[PDB]
């Protein structure tokens, strides 16, 4: 019936220009994979990322809000620049795609009706939007003819009406200042006027400050030489030592001069944010330092008034709310850290957002269905759960989801996870090893307090997730040099089934381990196939389903006394292409399993004793793209079964299936689905708040939660 995007967990890209914040709305927009994630940093219920803007075909690199407007500019490694416009108070849509560039866009800077673009081929362009429509047209572009120079940062400043400055920093030790004038349908008098020198390495961040005092404002530059330089700009009323004068025209005379030097002892300068209207400077560095610099009240020299954090920080943001001011910054794990201060004196850390930075490979709910696990190539296993209760046992108005634990942070290329119990899980990958972990005492009391799972003031901070909420490894299992591809637990939680793929010599094999003694049950299952893509124990544990890349499926009958297996059913032409995923249906529906294949079809297989004893094809359904994930809900909804279907391009479908007929409940709106391959779909056993819950992992970089309302 009704579908809600409950939660989106996606990590922030690691570039210095990826993030920005709307001055009026306080909405944080940052590049996250191919998408632009939107975060309300001060939502009353602590909601994290609530939407991801799709469109770019490669990693988003720059994001900037057009000041005093409803527009937003973004850039990507796809060489494109996109113009977005607000449709409601919180969401935007793409209105223009600039395909003028051949290499990655590196820097952006925006002012009302103006955009400054920097490309990795050396091009610097000025775009101003037409007045009739909202389309942005190329006004003029040029190049700094200094070898293979290309810009790494840009900053615009409106000096007077129709007259602008453009700061350029990149692969050069000098800050280039250009000046142009606004004219009918473009610009003129655009040339480089000054080369502010002083830095000793590449300039990585630039930012002009606004004119609180008419005609006298500041420009801060950050370099890879660990320093920040402050430059004073004046107009008409100007005067070692140096000062770079130039004329924007026969009636405007600018004078720039060095004013202050800061830091120099905390690695590269990652990001610099001025604050409106106070005269303070926020700086993020590459050694995980976030500092506020302001001129002393007595001596006037610049001095650090606040220090936060300690790796590295890439971007930082700054907004004021309720007489306090908030500091944002993203780290190596793609997580946003946040602080709040009455004043530069006191502060406390506020709840942030988190997510993977590389493709999400697998997910798995706990047997109870109260939390979700997800692994990523970013070498982390992450646990997400809803914040249902406050500290007093009262139920929160909205149960927003958060990462409550990071069981693993140093896992080499995991591609599969599965929960043994509510307190233990197993994980594997190309390590050629299978690791199992227990739920520690700390995480326990936290899930019990805020999530209600029975067995501080708010969910964890990034500090606690990186080195306190790790699960202790309890068991090492060796595949004897064979890479793992997937696994499953028997319903009784007494058996592991590990799928190991072929080394192009020996074929695939299924290894069975006991959860009690963690010893292999030695009759290993061989194959005439190379890569098993998914194993699944039947609901009653009687059979072990198998699907392979070479288009086959095979059912292994279980001996309930010896815990051994014997091939009983097989099919060598059930599908035309790779079978990516399979899942059983509730026994109350029958003896049924479903397959999903690269051949774009989902097929249902029901057991029949009639001639012959075998699982035969019952129904099929074709799609537009390859089907990569499928999940049947543990319970039955409206006397039928509920099937979620994930495609290679990110689309998700929800079906109700009865004997011989599929029924499209709905295709999830294109604005809430992932932007790439769904790697796993998993319903949650739990029914809560009259809602079913669906967990999704994708090459998006994201782990997403959806709800479905039935009764």
């Amino acid at each position: 019936e009704c579908i809600t995007p409950e939660a989106i967990f996606i990590g922030a890209n690691k570039q210095t220009q990826v993030s920005d914040i709307h001055k009026v709305k306080k909405i944080v927009a940052f590049g996250a994979g191919k998408t632009i994630a939107l975060w309300d940093p001060i939502e009353p219920n602590n909601k994290g990322v609530y939407a991801t803007l799709k469109g770019h075909e490669a990693e988003v690199t720059c994001v900037r809000f057009v000041p005093d407007s409803d527009f937003m500019v973004s850039a990507s490694e796809d060489h494109h620049v996109k113009i977005w416009k607000f449709t409601d108070y919180s969401h935007l849509q793409c209105i223009q795609t600039i395909q003028h560039y051949s290499k990655t866009i590196v820097a952006l800077s925006a002012l009302p009706s103006l955009i400054s673009v920097g490309c990795a081929d050396g091009t610097i362009s000025i775009w101003r939007q037409n007045i009739q429509n909202d389309e942005f047209g190329l006004a003029h572009e040029f190049t700094i003819k200094k070898g293979f120079f290309y810009p790494l940062c840009l900053s615009l400043s409106k000096v007077e009406e129709k007259k602008y400055l453009l700061a350029i920093g990149g692969t050069n030790v000098n800050v280039f200042i250009a000046s142009f004038i606004l004219s009918d349908s473009g610009i003129e008098k655009c040339r480089v006027v000054a080369e502010l020198e002083g830095h000793e390495d590449w300039v990585k961040s630039l930012a002009f400050r606004h004119q609180e005092t008419p005609g006298d404002y500041l420009l801060c530059s950050g370099s890879q030489d660990r320093y920040i330089r402050l430059w004073r700009i004046r107009i008409n009323d100007l005067i070692s030592n140096k000062q770079y004068k130039f004329q924007i025209d026969d009636e405007l005379r600018v004078g720039i001069n060095f004013e202050a030097l800061i830091m120099g002892h905390d690695d590269w300068i990652s990001s610099l944010q001025w604050h409106e209207s106070r005269l303070q400077l926020l700086a993020a560095t590459a050694d995980t330092s976030l500092m506020v610099w302001e001129p002393d009240e007595t001596s006037g020299i610049w001095v650090c008034s606040l220090r936060l954090g300690e790796g590295g920080f890439w971007s930082c943001l700054w907004f004021t709310h309720e007489r306090m001011d908030f500091f944002l910054t993203n780290g190596k794990t793609g997580s946003w850290r946040m602080w709040a201060t009455k004043d530069n004196i006191i502060c406390d850390q506020r709840l942030g957002i988190s997510g993977a930075t590389k493709d999400v490979t697998d997910i798995a709910w706990s047997p109870s269905g109260e939390y979700l696990l997800a692994t990523s190539l970013d070498q982390t296993t992450r646990l997400f759960a809803p914040w249902i209760y406050d500290a007093s046992g009262r139920k929160r108005e909205i149960a927003t989801w958060h990462e409550f634990s990071r069981p693993q942070i140093h896992g080499y290329d995991m591609i599969c996870v599965e929960t043994v119990t509510d307190t233990r899980f197993v994980s594997g990958g190309d390590e050629k090893i299978l690791r199992s972990f227990d739920l520690p005492k700390g995480v326990a009391g936290m899930l019990q307090k805020f999530v209600g799972i029975q067995f501080l003031e708010c969910p964890p901070m990034e500090d606690q997730l990186q080195r306190h909420l790790l699960w202790p490894e309890v068991e090492k299992l060796y595949g004897h040099g064979f890479e793992i591809t997937c696994l499953d637990i028997s319903p009784d939680q007494k058996l592991i089934a590990s799928a190991c793929r072929s080394n192009n010599v020996q074929n695939a094999v299924i290894r069975i381990f006991s959860t009690e003694n963690w010893l292999e049950i030695k009759p290993a299952l061989p194959f005439h196939s190379l890569t098993i893509t998914r194993l699944k124990f039947s609901k009653d544990g009687k059979f072990l389903l198998s699907v392979c890349r070479d288009r086959k499926w095979a059912l292994w009958e279980r001996n309930m006394e010896d815990n051994t297996f014997e091939l009983r059913f097989k099919n060598e032409k059930p599908h035309t292409r790779i079978i990516w995923d399979a899942d059983w249906a509730p026994l109350e529906f029958g003896n049924v399993f479903v397959t999903a294949s690269r051949d774009k079809t989902v097929k249902v297989w029901r057991h029949q004793k009639e001639p012959a004893d075998d699982y035969v094809l019952e129904a099929s359904i074709k799609h537009t793209k390859a089907v990569t994930a499928i999940s049947i809900h543990d319970s039955m909804i409206r006397e039928k079964i509920l099937i979620s279907v994930g495609l290679e391009n990110g689309e998700i479908y929800l079906y109700s299936y009865t004997l011989g007929k599929f029924e499209l409940i709905t295709q999830l709106n294109e604005d809430i689905t992932p932007a790439d391959k769904i790697t796993r779909l998993r319903w949650s056993h739990l029914k809560r708040n009259g809602k079913l819950f669906l967990g999704v992992g994708s090459s998006d970089l994201s782990t997403r939660i959806y709800s479905l309302a039935y009764e």
